[PDB]
């Protein structure tokens, strides 16, 4: 598909960015530079892919694509469980892609089927605040990890209420509703599970993945977003989302828009993947400690208790978590584990994980103070 | 539910209309006047009811309700098959109810699952034209059948593009999507038929009865329409429509609107019914002659051929069709059949049916000329 028209000044910068991206692409082809896709694989972020690995790898190599993660504001704080899909997104941002965190302002009212507006508006506000705060810390870490400035690197926070507040139903149905079949939607475990056992599925719940697909269409249209990264349970939604985006791009009625939105080549298609489901060996969900989430908000979970959660991670899982939840180069993680196995009881690896994650969420100062506290002769049980 | 506020002049007329309606209601209770519901039963219009017969009868007795029939403009002309659901609607209009023919301008693009916009806009225009023309002939017949003027009697033509062009999807999902379960929607023959055999069901097709339900909500809200009359195959849609309307009325967030839209009493609820499926004893669908519809448009089906269709109706079915497709009092139909059985070969009953239906669709002059032609010594085969 053709690039849209812009002014002469923006255009020059876009061309230079494309030239830079292609030098990067050739460096990857020659093996001088690791493809961010191969980084995803090496660090353990890839569970399921919508699109082949080879497809996604070559898209990532050849194009400075946009990617996104959606988050439904179902509570006033994010918790550490939310961090997992965000990490590969943050890596792409560090690498100079365009990366978006979409707040599901409208879609949280429908609710993602499993597997008051006063409060819901407050939650939206707080999630936006927290994502802005976290994105700022990503910038801090970008700078600390030696990544250079890049004009074409982009981050954003989008709320899907931007289109859902007024998006006509008729248009959605006409642009994608004829293309989407309910059999495949119904022939997916999440739907059959909730219908056979549980209290059935509402039309709104049934429609949720169509709305999430239209979200992706809106991000593709507006920001060139070709990739969705999803939580471990989002594979089905990503598959449906791809169908919705494809239908929408193929049904664009204006021939002038079709030049920009209708795919012309194989790599114009959208792609997605999901991150692993993280549990410990006792079955505990990552980010749950006792009957409680480990919140990013210090007013819900103290920094000390946030650090505590990570310092208590098992020796079995800690290397995997260093790869997933830090921006440490693999060589640095290898050296940490080398030190750690000299005497695991010292919890070198876990203190490192804690320091790195607290540093990302709460900053280096808070991280240092929390570490000091967790190295005192008494630290609680718990 | 309370009546909305109006000016002092309109208000007085509404009160008088209500007083007149209540005198009528009491006349029905005392057996001086036939309930229009019992007229429906006597003339053969009732197939299935959404709501009990007793419910619908008492609603009709006690309230000057609004009723509607929806027609999807899938072709440039209506045909005589369309007349069947319209006839009880026209009877209500004659009796002083409020009666609407809704054109499915937006919903024809989705298509009612079974059991170009240049052309589709042209079809919309032509259907509106034809319905205006037919409604005018209803007025003519109203006057010829001795019905007196009534300020509160009302007819209208509405196109659902009036709301569908801009109606936000989010609002529809929030107001009725949590209340509607896909199991009952899926556990209906039309859906299972088209999914098991046939090429499946699109999301748009699956959503069609929700849109038709919102249509009814819009007509309830705007015009006090509590009744839908449907074609023989519309029972499932009417049941779903009732659920959508109920959900919408119960979910109204504004307490000032709830006084008007949220039901307070048993008779505030909506109701519907369907008309019979008409076939002859050879299995031919009513209004199909050879492989062709009998169109209301003289440019597609000549008046002579329209009359011809009715004059050829069987002796077995003709009394039933006189009741369904004419405004003849039962006593008049009884006298016609009395004359007819003296010598059926003269086709007295069928010429009467033809005259009456042609008179409604094409006018008395065209009816007279066509009868003259069909009484010539040669009339064609066919
Ligand atoms: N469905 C995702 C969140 C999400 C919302 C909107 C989107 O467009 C994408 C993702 C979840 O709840 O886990
Ligand atoms: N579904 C009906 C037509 C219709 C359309 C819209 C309505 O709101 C009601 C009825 C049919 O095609 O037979």
């Amino acid at each position: 598909m053709l690039r849209r028209e812009f002014g002469p000044k923006y255009t020059a910068k876009i061309n230079e960015a494309e030239e830079n991206w292609q030098a990067r692409a050739e460096a990857i082809k020659k093996g001088k530079k690791q493809n961010t896709w191969d980084l995803f694989e090496e660090r353990g972020y890839v569970k399921d892919t919508a699109g082949t690995k080879e497809h996604i790898a070559e898209l990532m190599r050849t194009r400075r694509i946009g990617a996104y993660v959606g988050i439904d504001p179902t509570a006033p704080s994010l918790h550490v469980g939310h961090l997992l899909p965000l990490m590969p997104l943050f890596w792409m941002y560090l690498e100079g892609y365009k990366a978006f965190t979409l707040i599901g302002g409208s879609t949280a009212k429908i609710g993602d089927p499993t597997g008051s507006s006063s409060d819901a508006t407050m939650n939206m506000t707080k999630i936006h605040y927290q994502l802005k705060k976290l994105w700022e810390n990503v910038d801090t870490q970008m700078r600390a990890r030696g990544y250079e400035a890049d004009w074409a690197r982009k981050r954003g926070i989008v709320n899907n209420n931007h289109w859902w507040n007024k998006q006509p139903m008729l248009e959605v149905l006409r642009r994608v509703g004829h293309a989407l079949r309910i059999g495949p939607m119904l022939s997916r475990d999440t739907v059959k599970n909730k219908m056979t056992q549980g209290d059935g599925v509402s039309f709104a719940e049934f429609t949720y993945p169509i709305m999430q697909g239209w979200d992706w269409f809106e991000l593709f249209y507006q920001q060139g977003v070709q990739m969705q990264i999803g939580g471990s349970d989002q594979y089905g939604n990503i598959i449906s989302g791809l169908e919705v985006v494809k239908a929408a791009r193929e049904s664009e009625p204006d021939p002038q828009e079709r030049k920009y939105v209708t795919p012309k080549t194989a790599l114009d298609e959208c792609v997605g993947f999901t991150v692993p489901l993280l549990t410990d060996s006792s079955g505990a969900k990552f980010g749950k400690s006792a009957g409680n989430a480990i919140w990013l908000d210090p007013y819900q979970t103290s920094v000390f208790d946030f650090y505590g959660y990570f310092v208590r991670r098992s020796d079995q899982e800690v290397e995997n978590l260093l790869k997933l939840f830090t921006f440490m180069p693999i060589s640095e993680i290898t050296k940490t584990m080398e030190e750690h196995i000299k005497d695991p009881s010292k919890r070198v690896a876990q203190h490192t994980l804690a320091r790195e994650v607290v540093t990302l969420v709460h900053g280096k100062q808070e991280a240092s103070a929390a570490e000091d506290q967790h190295r005192m002769m008494y630290t609680g049980q718990m």
